[PDB]
């Protein structure tokens, strides 16, 4: 929903650098549009259409929870909020400044927190789901499922396409932030 | 939804102290974003996907009600409203003041109510759910369920992750308020 | 939804008295937040999860209608609209005045209608549901149910918590209005 | 949704008469609030929870259509739009006037169309549903239902309460318009 | 949703003629209100409640598709967008003009496209659905349905009422545009 | 939702050329209206109403995923975002310019990226779905479906109508951009 975000993005459109003015902000808007407009309804029936070949009551609940401890959309929602906080803090700091070394140290710290935040979430996506490709079939042997029970995921291919798309864009944002640090580092 | 909250948070952005200007407000916004964007849809199917291994009609309703007297999202919604009231009252009080001891006593009372409100809700979350970890299996023996009936919870792991996240952030907000009282106390 | 309610509450924030400026308005906002944010989704599955132990077609419809002639959320929605009308009328009356006895009589009449409106709805909640506690089991013998049929309510405990919360806040608003009348009565 | 209706109602708040300024506008807002906030979700499951005691395929569709040619909420939605048109036309006519007999004839014609529009819809509600009370049981013998089939309505009591409430308020609006005509008629 | 449409309709409220200022714009708003507020939820369960008397898998999908190649609400949505384009183009053309023969030719062409657009869609509604009345029973013999299968439509009467209402209003808009051409033609 | 898009489209309404001012912007708005108002609810039950003639658990999930790797609405959502980025970048570039060769090279590059972006997505729609016509019947032999299983698509005809409509409009936008390049090329 639009609401009044134009004031926020327009307000933070200033107080930036050569690449922070445009390139780092359009990509952040780019990820929000993908998550809200298209990606949010792909995971709508993640559990409703999760089908297991068994008659054991409660086996469906435990198997979905075992292989999906947290949904992909929830992780992406958390990642965007975390990376948007250092930018927000420095955005209102220059307003107080207009109301240099400490400001320079404040700015160079925000770009350092964004790199590790994106790297951490990108690392979580790999260890938790053993890769960026979602499989059609998952084998589940958790209690109370008898022996091993075959379960099938809903829309595995479409979720894979968005998973690769989100990771690739986040990797690009890391490169821009790294070049931003190098740009300021040489200037001293 | 954005609507016009920017005027509220922007309006209450002033009339604050060294840490109340930024740190105590971003965390309050942080909890709202988590509850609305991500956490609210995790508890969407709390009762729909609640499965019990029985054929007794009405046993599902009583067991879910017994182990979930009030949903976690409802408690968090109540907590945010209560803690936001003392800040709102003092926010409009300084507007009347611009329209010192009594103002100082008014301000130091708001930070005292927020500490006990957050402590009370944090205490309720512990006694009601015997900890911050949600179990996959719950054993239910309430009428009319015959003997003991096994029931299974929906998304126990994902709800645990958000439960720990909300508690940890609320604990941080307590520390900031405590330091705020100590900051004013030494000044006298 | 925010929309433009800030203009309404901000507009009616003026034209008030010592307690009408803040205390009587925050509680009115307090009840709206509880009803919309949390309480509205508790009654979402009031009839969907209503379970009766019978095979008679149509017995479920008649029993739910017999014990729930009108939902609690609908009654609270009606109550808020009725109590907000006398305040709205006097809010736009002073605008015409700025555009004393008659104004004083107009103001003292609004606080009189709000007391009886809240008392009436509070009385309806008692006679209709024989108390503020909702039971897990209801015994139904209306046609076409054969003999007496046991039916089970959805989320009886959680609805009880909000029922007590709404009644208690409404009782507090009665006391404030009563003191408002006494405050003006002594002044003459 | 609020959106920008405050400009519309605030704009049409002027250009009125002694009772058109307040009394005739608050009641019109009153009906909108009832229809949107509370009444619209009562008829949500009108057909989903419509249950017939038969095994004949397609008998449910024909019986619901026979006894409910048009839903109550749809009729109320049509009625509000029709009655709001004469007021809207004269609202923008005085703006052209500021940009007397013809204006007086224009104004007195709007109150004449509103009386017959409300009377017509009130008459339709009576002949179509043979009264303002909804029954729990309806007997249906339309093809392809064999012989007579018993069907049960969803929430008959709650729909009756709102049906009486809407009719009573509409009857009050007729009286105000009638007095408005008499008020101008004596003045000549 | 309101949003900012008041600026659009208010902006295009000017730059019109004797009947284009009011009559042709209120009817266009009239159709939008009917389609959004009331008519859009009537077709909500068009396929969910479509019932066929057969046990053949996939027969329900083919029969609904055969008799409903495109929903009525989708056709009305397309019609409103098409007819609103010539008005929009001339609305921004006069803004460039303020920034006569060509303008006169531009204006008289917009009213010519609106007549044929409404006539075309009105013709499509007739040939596709063989009239403006929807039947309760449809006989389907498409593959893989064996022989002829009886299927039943959801809410046939209510959809008929709105179908006649939309056609009648669109016919009125044709007459206004025709008189607009005749009004300018005699003037030369 | 309107929100504040009028400022965006109104803001980018300037800074354009003879055809970029109106023709290229109304078509872009045209596609958004079709996708949001009408086309988005056609694909609502794409998987819910997907029916296969088999008793093998999990065969429905794999067959829908095999023939629909990504939904048509998701592809259109991606296409609109990509084509809207070059226009957005040059829209804010002229604001910096007002705050010629490089500007001319910047403008002529945006129209070059839009041609290849639309051509690429149009090519994807052809190879992935072997044409712009959707079939009622799909034959599926992927594991674990035994032998070949017949499955039926929901609303194949209505989706075909919108598929042709979206492709045709996108083809028109390519022609306008091509003429835009030729218009500037001759001028040099």
């Amino acid at each position: 929903d639009w609401g009044t975000l134009q004031t926020i993005l327009g307000g933070v459109n200033k107080h930036s650098t050569s690449i922070g003015k445009i390139w780092l902000t359009v990509l952040f808007i780019f990820r929000i549009m993908i998550l809200v407009v298209a990606a949010k309804e792909v995971w709508g029936d993640e559990q409703a259409d999760f089908v297991c070949n068994t008659l054991q009551p409660g086996c469906k609940n435990v198997c979905y929870d075992h292989y999906f401890p947290i949904s992909h959309i929830r992780l992406w929602a958390l990642q965007l909020i975390f990376v948007s906080t250092p930018a927000l803090l420095v955005a209102m700091h220059v307003a107080y400044r207009r109301h240099e070394g400490s400001l320079w140290w404040t700015y160079t710290s925000s770009i350092f927190f964004r790199v590790i935040f994106e790297a951490a979430f990108m690392y979580v996506f790999y260890v938790m789901y053993d890769g960026f490709s979602m499989q059609r079939l998952v084998k589940c042997n958790a209690w109370p499922c008898p022996n091993t029970v075959d379960c099938f995921v809903s829309r595995p291919t479409e979720k894979t396409v968005f998973t690769v798309f989100m990771i690739a864009v986040s990797g690009i944002c890391i490169l821009l932030n790294v070049t931003e640090l190098c740009y300021l580092l040489i200037r001293y």
